[PDB]
């Protein structure tokens, strides 16, 4: 009975980080679209 | 023997749920000081 409750905090766990795996790789994605704006608008700074 | 090998891989997940749960208030705080700029400098590449 020591055992069922300790799997259970894994069948707690694997869904908590799969819960945060698509939390981040969601905000990963919105760095790379708004990083390379950075140096995109960088180069129509000095153009301007 | 079992209660072994359960316990280690549950400690494993416990080094990344306060390691990624760490990052996901970081990397918005990294999201954040860039999204100044990204509303700074576009502010500025129009008024030039």
């Amino acid at each position: 009975e020591a055992k069922r409750k300790l799997q259970a905090r894994l069948a707690e766990a694997e869904e908590t980080i799969e819960s945060l795996n698509q939390k981040v790789i969601a905000l990963e994605k919105t760095k790379q679209r708004l990083a390379t704006e950075v140096e995109d608008l960088q180069l129509e700074v000095d153009r301007a």
